[PDB]
């Protein structure tokens, strides 16, 4: 009845904040997970009949969807503590373009400017687990959401490279792509107001 | 000796923070202002011999320049308090694409995805003063930096539309594009460390 896409980069804390708020107003609610790389490809399918996508991916205008900002999350670029680039010097960070990147693939094969790989040496996976497996074994480096990485960092098994590029981790906006229909529906503006307010309570 | 570009979107508070820090290490320092729309076009000119650009504009890789994040600033979309879109409803914000936008022009005529206009009805100017003139007279709407707008907002002469798109104003990263040469130069890493640290003191 109300279909909702949540990409894999959205912390599960955000996913309970949304579900909780939506259930106040809506009777039937469906929650679908996607790779960030497949999130916008999915809502562009009319048959998929998504009503709301919460995703990190951005495009300037999709046909029947408006865009707004729900909040902010932090990606880090990570590699094996004894990776070529372990020192994390600006030179190291410049060289990311030359060392093998572990990137999320996409059904369509295409990628947004925001999400495509920065490296020529690229090896695709389907999710951030497949990614962080290949990375603890040093096959490459990858960008992954904070919540996927916090453990393996204090567990010494992974190291951050991003800090000299963007201290505190790479800020990424969480977009809300909503069917135009839902503008001027108190139920949705209520979802938006609450979801946001409760993620300023998180942040 | 050290040429530094600062685009017009960089608050003048950031511009004193940078200059102060740079003077500790460097003897001869030149500060050049540019439209955000002309900032990257300028450093791509080899003859221009820029060593550092501080700008809101982003491209994935310029030839002899690396990129990093200095901090964050806030744009707002603004119009005449009695503009068609005064209510600032999601429908209003969706309609930005149809009402006349006052945008900054560029020498090259071309624009980055990040900075190009969202509207078909578009009227170019050269700076945010020319912009906010045309906007208080309701010829259109425009996105302008916080520091350009704070006065005319509490002076009732301008109204915000952005809030339902991005509460608190549209977060935009401030990029630092530095000549590859300056990586592994304590003087630059000192500038970076201090400039950043003193803009977390601002923020
Ligand atoms: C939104 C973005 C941050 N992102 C990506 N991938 C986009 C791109 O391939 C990332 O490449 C970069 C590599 C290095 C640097 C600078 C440094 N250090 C910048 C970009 N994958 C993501 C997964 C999760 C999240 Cl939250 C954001 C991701
Ligand atoms: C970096 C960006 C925010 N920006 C721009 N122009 C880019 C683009 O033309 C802005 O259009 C938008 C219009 C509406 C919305 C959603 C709402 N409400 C989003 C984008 N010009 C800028 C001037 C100063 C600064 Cl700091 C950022 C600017």
């Amino acid at each position: 009845n109300l279909r909702v896409l949540l990409d894999t980069a959205i912390p599960p804390s955000f996913c309970d904040t949304v579900s909780s708020v939506l259930l106040d107003d809506f009777n039937m609610v469906s929650l679908i997970r996607t790779s960030p790389a497949d999130s916008l490809a999915t809502i562009k399918q009319d048959n998929a009949e998504i009503d709301i996508a919460i995703t990190i991916d951005e495009e300037l205008k999709i046909s029947r969807f408006n865009q707004c900002v729900l909040g902010y999350t932090k990606a880090f670029v990570v590699a094996h503590p004894q990776h070529p680039l372990c020192n994390a010097s600006l030179h190291s960070i410049a060289s990311l373009a030359n060392y093998r990147q572990i990137s999320l693939g996409s059904r369509s094969g295409q990628h947004s400017n925001l999400l495509r790989p920065v490296s020529d040496k690229v090896l695709f996976v389907e999710n951030f687990d497949d990614m962080l497996r290949l990375v603890e074994a040093g096959v490459g480096w990858g960008i992954a959401p904070h919540y996927f990485v916090e453990e393996r960092l204090r567990n010494g098994t992974l190291a951050v490279l991003s800090e000299l590029y963007e201290p505190g981790g790479i800020d990424t906006k969480v977009y809300c792509y909503y069917n135009t229909a839902l503008e001027s529906e108190r139920s949705f503006l209520r979802f938006l107001e609450s979801a946001r307010q409760r993620l300023r309570e998180l942040g």
